[PDB]
């Protein structure tokens, strides 16, 4: 039994809720909180933006050291910092972005890393501004994620479509 709340079960594993995955970090406080990372850990907008601010951009401040000791992700890579007032961890993964031409193949490789933590709360990988198409994210979600991931939708009517068409 664990504390998230009010969300559709889609399969075994995977959950799925319409909700701001900003307030739903707030109020769960979960294990891990996934974020729509770039390679740069430049949280400038979407779901990486918003998180940031929430953190007062502390976790800006930690990811900037954090690639000045190690460089760049890599588009499907991932790494484990601080979910400071929001979570235990903020798993950072960096799907492909579309509006960037990076390789949608490479979105389940991004969805690999959700397996190395038994629990987390995380947004669609390369949805809203990485140019996807959600429901092929969800797809790919669902076929590669065998641990615990409760979705969080931001928006009403793609969460609606997103229950509507999923097979
Ligand atoms: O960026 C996102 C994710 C997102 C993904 C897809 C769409 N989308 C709309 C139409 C088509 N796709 C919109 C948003 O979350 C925004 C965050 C989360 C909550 C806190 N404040 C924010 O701004």
């Amino acid at each position: 039994v664990n504390s998230f709340s009010g969300y559709l079960k889609l399969t075994d594993n995977v959950y799925i809720k319409n909700a701001d995955i900003v307030e739903e970090a707030k109020k769960v406080k979960p294990t891990v909180v996934v974020n729509a990372a770039n390679v740069y850990l430049k949280h400038g907008g979407g779901v990486a933006g918003a998180l940031n601010k929430a953190t007062n951009n502390a976790m800006q401040v930690e990811s900037d050291d954090y690639i000045a000791t190690n460089g760049p992700l890599k588009v499907g890579g991932s790494c484990v910092l601080s979910g400071h007032n929001l979570a235990k961890h903020c798993l950072h993964v960096v799907g492909p972005n579309v509006n960037k031409g990076e390789d949608i193949q490479l979105l389940k490789s991004a969805y690999e890393n959700f397996n190395q933590h038994e629990v987390l709360l995380a947004p669609l990988l390369s949805a809203g501004i990485f140019g996807a198409d959600p429901i092929h994210s969800l797809r790919v979600c669902v076929d590669t994620v065998r641990t615990n991931v409760y979705l969080a939708v931001f928006d009403k009517n793609l969460y609606d479509k997103l229950v509507s068409s999923f097979l």
